[PDB]
């Protein structure tokens, strides 16, 4: 793997570290994800390789999937900045609402695309959302959990982010649906608006309880079957739902209603990416140019 010259390390994902690198021969700049290790599931590299066919303006292009030295390398087109960095950079002033709306709209288009192709992300977070100078935003690292699975931590002892995990995952559901990505996106949307994580849990139970304290402890009324979920305990405290206008001020009612639909407890009631795109919140969507400091 010396076809490059690891320009630099740029991040650490749940499935592995990401590097910025230039191809010695072609001179192209790409992002290299190294996936943690002496076997690798059979259908894994096959399933991941299929992702190379995925082409959508809001999905980071997967250029190559190489298996060498028992290691797995994903070569991605390189985008210049991740949403986490941009959010931190915009923490004093905040991301303008029209830009937030644009990003949410584009992200939903990208999810609508993947979900229609039966591809789920399962680990969406600000770190794997990439932006460019032209106002586009793209999702990176889809279908990795389906091909592999959520490990103990990361390739090299890291603190996995739980803040964007859907409640059905926290409750131990064996089968998840595309609804998990809508939940994560809802959490990201809220964070872009308030400039603070919606549910910053430090543990799985703290994550779950933070959700409960805000949205109310779920019951059979709002979520049929929740009390029979694997990790559900009748001992969970019963918090009453908080007034929603407290959740994402000062987002307007259209944004709040859309967000509430993205955060429904029942995966079956949670809005789909396709239905969300038709929400009145996007009636006036535009495509602003962000102020990016590279
Ligand atoms: C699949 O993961 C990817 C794919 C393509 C990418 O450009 C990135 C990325 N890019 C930047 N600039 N920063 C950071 N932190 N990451 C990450």
């Amino acid at each position: 793997m010396e076809n490059f010259q690891k320009v630099e390390k740029i991040g650490e994902g749940t499935y592995g570290v990401v590097y910025k690198a230039r191809n010695k021969l072609t001179g192209e700049v790409v992002a290299l994800k190294k996936i943690r290790t002496e076997g690798v599931p059979s259908t894994a590299i096959r399933e991941i390789s299929l992702l190379k066919e995925l082409n959508h303006p809001n999905i980071v292009k997967l250029l190559d999937v190489i298996h060498t030295e028992n290691k797995l390398y994903l070569v991605f087109e390189f985008l210049h900045q991740d949403l986490k960095k941009f959010m931190d950079a915009s923490a004093l002033t905040g991301i303008p609402l029209p830009l937030i709306k644009s990003y949410l709209f584009q992200l939903l288009q990208g999810l609508a695309f993947c979900h229609s192709h039966r591809v789920l992300h399962r680990d969406l977070k600000p770190q794997n959302l990439l932006i460019n100078t032209e106002g586009a935003i793209k999702l990176a690292d889809f279908g990795l959990a389906r091909a592999f699975g959520v490990p103990v931590r990361t390739y090299t002892h890291e603190v996995v982010t739980l803040w964007y995990r859907a409640p059905e995952i926290l409750l131990g559901c064996k089968y998840y649906s595309t609804a998990v990505d809508i939940w994560s996106l809802g959490c990201i949307f809220a964070e872009m608006v308030t400039r603070r994580a919606l549910f910053p849990g430090d543990s799985e139970i703290d994550q779950l309880f933070r959700i409960f304290r805000t949205l109310g402890t779920p019951d059979e009324v709002v979520w049929p079957g929740v009390t029979s979920m694997p990790d559900y305990k009748p001992s969970f405290p019963k918090w009453a739902r908080q007034d929603f206008s407290k959740v994402v001020p000062p987002l307007d009612e259209d944004g709040r209603s859309l967000l509430s639909q993205m955060l429904h407890y029942d995966p079956n009631k949670r809005i789909s990416a396709k239905a969300a795109l038709a929400h009145p919140f996007f009636q006036d969507v535009t495509k602003p140019v962000p102020h990016l400091r590279l």
